[PDB]
């Protein structure tokens, strides 16, 4: 009854893109890839199954059967093998169809073409090589709502004004002449897509008996008759217009961490249009935002199980930034449309649309108090981002102050302006696992193979300054060997799986006539980066290296140490308790909280002088998504009392696990001692108990503590979740029951049933605060 009604995961495998792209490549054979793609995608949207759900007033969906996740063979296809039905993956009996597409799309798929290119193929855990040929790229926020007040028609004109009055093909990239035609070809695709619903919604009208539900869709057909093609005019046809731009991208590439930030900023002129004109009510607007959280869900993920350890089983980042600052004037933009957004998170309790708030000095204290109740209930949501510091990072990249003020976020914590960055290609490297390799000697304990460089013998280091060069020499190897892989993989993805439709919403892409992935990016700045996930464990161990190994303590010699972790404290269980009691990050120890700052300052030195993509340099994104588990489980033992095969850390500057013997103010004062201005978004989450946040103390102690954390300490991002540790243990022993539990992990909340085991038991260990 609570306004909205989401439903169940009674889903099966769907072949409405794979089979529809397969015969698109065959019917449009010979046309260049830029055109053979664009011609096939409009074939999809104009021909794919369509339906309108019940009591919903949004039409376009992310699949051809309710919640059945589509499959894209353009990116990969040879991962569907022998089981016929068996593990969250299921089909009816059509396995002979997947093997038919896999037979066709063999050696012509993204990874399928990619894995030949190399030659030898080094399977890895120190870098996500498996997640770079298999995972779809997005993690941006294009201007599909900042550049959709023009409409698809206004786009096709600029393309037509381009192919005619500026072409003169003097090899002005035949690739560019074909990109232009392609971009039109699926711009009419998003027209046919919404003109199919108009004919179907109008058909769903006469046979309808409820006259209010009849007029509900009779206006939707009138919306979709003008929403995608021409510029929108009303709040009901501005949302549907923006959404169809999110789908046209999804039909060309399963847009991963695509952000849709600032819906409280660009749906306002129509919001302020219909309301003050009595055309739409606040509850009606709260209906669409409710119907927006539901319809966005169907985009489930469908990747091989070999990555579920590192990417969970349903890690979706559909973030939207509510609140903020008016760019042209500097005042606050926190408005009622932001109030209805987190009002929607009440009546519908979906965990994917992140719904993030952006704090700033003169923000609206009322709609920030009301934001603290949204995380006071279930779900660890409105991930408060602090501006002021993030602005300095964007302004020092090159963006103008208006572009910087107007920033949103893409994916987890990546903050960036809308239509400028271009489909990021990330790199994971557990800089605690590097410590394992150099404390060894490039041996990769879990693998027991001399796969690294013999930088130096630990039993012959002599001094700490000698170690940190043997740690630099080892880290730099996995730099020019990891970047060098997905650098020329973004370039290689020009023979397969480029993002043509997404270029409709990247600046200068239309002008230079080149896609955002390869070339026509307006800013090749924050477009490639690294995620160190567990660098707290670097500082905690570096402290043990700096303090209490070299100089004093020869009993805990370099020999007694390496063997203790070799056997994982077995026979040394007395020692680990002392190291686990040594000063650890998360409290308020400058002697231990400053080494994690120098830690990032050690990573920011090597990678920032490494060129990237088409220009600029690699960034450093300390965030995480689930890569602490799949990497830590293969990262064997650490000096700071760690056990062998356990996770790294909970991302960026979050305290390790049970290391905060001090209150919440310390856990942020520590995390504040990080010069996080040049850090591409920090993932900082911590757990409170519901007795603290569900009272005035939540909107009094926290606010005074989170505002102080960002203004005095220069933080960037803070995200909370309230849930008892027993409630998670009670979910571990009853996982058949709590299959719809909202648990935060790392910049998102996902159902506990699709969460990995190593992530569950790790979430038990996170401390409780008051
Ligand atoms: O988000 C990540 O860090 C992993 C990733 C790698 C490649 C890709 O295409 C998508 C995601």
């Amino acid at each position: 009854w609570s306004r909205l009604n989401p439903l169940r995961h009674t889903a099966k495998m769907s072949m409405a893109r794979a089979q529809l792209i397969t015969d698109g490549y065959k019917e449009y054979e010979g046309y260049s890839l830029y055109r053979k793609r664009g011609l096939s995608v409009r074939k999809i949207m104009r021909e794919i199954p369509i339906f309108i759900d019940d009591d919903q007033l949004l039409v376009g969906d992310f699949s051809a059967t309710q919640m059945s996740p589509e499959w894209y063979p353009d990116l990969a296809a040879s991962w569907v093998e022998d089981y016929i039905d068996k593990y969250e993956f299921t089909g009816p009996e059509q396995a002979e169809q997947a093997r038919a597409i896999a037979q066709y799309w063999h050696n012509i798929g993204g990874k399928e073409m990619w894995i030949k290119y190399m030659g030898p193929e080094q399977e890895e855990y120190l870098t996500n090589t498996v997640s770079e040929m298999y995972a779809e790229k997005a993690w941006n926020v294009p201007d599909c709502a900042r550049m959709i007040t023009t409409g698809a028609r206004g786009f096709i004109e600029e393309i037509d004004n381009k192919l005619a009055n500026l072409t003169v093909l003097t090899d002005e990239d035949y690739r560019a002449h074909e990109f232009y035609l392609a971009l039109r070809y699926e711009l009419e695709g998003v027209i046919d897509y919404a003109h199919r619903y108009a004919a179907l919604a109008r058909e769903k009208a006469a046979v309808e008996r409820d006259p209010q539900r009849k007029v509900e869709l009779e206006e939707i057909a009138r919306v979709c008759d003008r929403v995608p093609e021409y510029p929108a005019e009303t709040f009901q046809e501005a949302l549907q217009s923006f959404f169809f731009a999110v789908l046209m991208v999804y039909w060309d590439t399963r847009t991963y961490g695509m952000g849709m930030g600032r819906m409280d900023q660009f749906l306002y002129p129509t919001f302020k249009k219909d309301i003050e004109r009595g055309y739409i009510d606040e509850k009606y607007a709260q209906d669409l935002l409710e119907c927006f959280r539901c319809k966005i869900m169907e985009k489930r993920q469908f990747w091989p199980d070999v990555m579920v350890p590192s990417v969970s089983a349903e890690s979706h980042f559909h973030n939207v930034v509510l609140g903020g600052v008016d760019p042209k004037t500097g005042k606050d933009a926190t408005n009622r449309l932001s109030y209805l957004f987190l009002d929607a998170a009440t009546k519908v309790r979906t965990p994917h649309p992140t719904l993030s708030v952006r704090w700033h000095a003169n923000i609206d204290e009322k709609f920030m108090d009301r934001a603290l109740e949204v995380v006071a209930m279930g779900m660890g949501f409105p991930a408060f981002f602090g501006d002021d510091t993030t602005i300095q990072y964007l302004l020092e990249r090159g963006y103008t102050l208006e572009e910087a003020r107007n920033y949103a976020i893409g994916g987890c914590v990546l903050h960036q302006v809308p239509g400028k960055q271009s489909s990021v290609w990330p790199i994971v490297q557990n800089y605690g696992k590097m410590l394992e390799m150099t404390l060894n000697n490039g041996f990769n304990w879990y693998s027991q193979e001399q796969i690294g460089p013999k930088t130096g013998n630990f039993l012959e280091m002599k001094t700490y300054d000698e170690f940190i060069e043997a740690y630099r020499k080892q880290c730099e190897y996995w730099a020019q060997i990891a970047a060098n892989s997905n650098r020329q993989c973004r370039i290689e993805h020009l023979e397969s799986f480029p993002d043509i439709a997404m270029s409709c919403f990247v600046d200068d892409c239309i002008d230079r006539g080149k896609v955002c992935s390869l070339g026509g990016a307006a800013h090749n700045d924050n477009t490639q980066y690294i995620v160190p996930v567990g660098v707290q464990d670097l500082g905690n161990n570096l402290y043990v290296l700096k303090n209490q190994i070299f100089v004093d303590n020869p009993i805990c010699s370099k020999e007694t140490l390496l063997d203790a972790i070799h056997k994982n404290w077995e026979g040394y269980e007395d020692l680990q308790a002392k190291m686990i009691a040594m000063p650890k990050f998360g409290n308020d120890i400058p002697e231990v909280d400053e080494l994690v700052n120098w830690g990032y300052k050690f990573i920011e030195d090597i990678w920032f002088k490494i060129p990237s993509a088409y220009g600029s340099h690699f960034e450093v994104a300390p965030h995480s998504i689930g890569f602490h588990a799949g990497t830590g489980a293969k990262c064997s033992a650490l000096p700071d009392g760690r056990v062998a095969w356990t996770a790294m850390s909970d991302g960026a500057v979050s305290p390790r696990q049970g290391t905060d013997t001090n209150g919440p103010a310390a856990v942020m004062c520590s995390a504040g001692c990080v010069d996080q201005v040049d850090l591409f978004g920090v993932l900082f989450n911590m757990r409170f108990t519901p007795q603290s946040l569900a009272d005035k103390s939540g909107r009094d102690k926290l606010k005074a503590l989170i505002e102080t954390y960002f203004h005095d300490m220069g933080g960037k991002h803070v995200q909370f979740n309230v849930m008892s540790k027993k409630q998670m243990i009670e979910a571990k022993e009853h996982p058949l029951e709590h299959q719809d539990l909202i648990v935060r992990v790392a910049g998102y909340s996902a159902y506990w049933a699709d969460l990995s085991t190593t992530i569950q038991d790790e979430l038990i260990a996170r401390s409780e605060l008051t």
